[PDB]
């Protein structure tokens, strides 16, 4: 429970300050004494300092360490660190009856995606599963946000493709 949990996070903590110690050149007295102490005596637990950075950008770690050590801290902190996300899927039937539909259909979708994409933290992806289908997989910090983001999407294509003569619709798969 919380106590081991405790020691998991310090072990995995102490081996990515390692790592970073190793790639900046430092001895791990060092590391030590200018990251692990300082960001233990703040956050409480240096992995909860990590999840911070992580989640709220290196720049919440600023001050707190050499700024030398900022650098290395990202790359490390955002491959090993999780940051809290959700994932929903859901499809499009797309119809354009033009002998050029197919293309139209990916130029709206693509400048969809990509305006969605924009959005700090939205992942947005597009999987064509073989005419009339595509299939749409967002990922968010919550699932309010996600569903915002499908509901933004999905009024654009159905704009879009009428406009084109085509028709569009969203199905939602019913979980329970």
């Amino acid at each position: 429970k919380a106590k081991l949990q405790e020691f998991k996070r310090a072990q995995k903590a102490e081996n990515l300050l390692k790592l970073a110690a190793e790639k900046l050149g430092k001895d791990f007295e060092t590391a030590w004494r200018e990251v692990w102490v300082p960001l233990e005596e703040e956050w409480g637990e240096v992995y909860a300092a990590f999840e911070d950075a992580a989640k709220d950008g290196i720049d919440v770690l600023k001050g707190h360490v050499p700024d030398e050590w900022l650098p290395v801290l990202k790359e490390i902190i955002d491959n090993y660190v999780e940051v809290p996300t959700v994932t929903i899927d859901a499809e499009f039937e797309i119809t354009v009856p033009k002998p050029n539909g197919v293309e139209i259909i990916k130029e709206a979708l693509i400048r969809a995606r990509d305006r969605a994409n924009k959005e700090k933290d939205v992942e947005v992806k597009f999987t064509y599963l073989g005419a009339p289908r595509y299939r749409i997989d967002i990922t968010a910090p919550d699932y309010y946000k996600a569903e915002e983001v499908l509901e933004s999407i999905a009024e654009e294509i159905l704009r879009v493709i009428k406009e084109a003569g085509g028709e569009a619709t969203l199905l939602r798969k019913e979980k329970r």
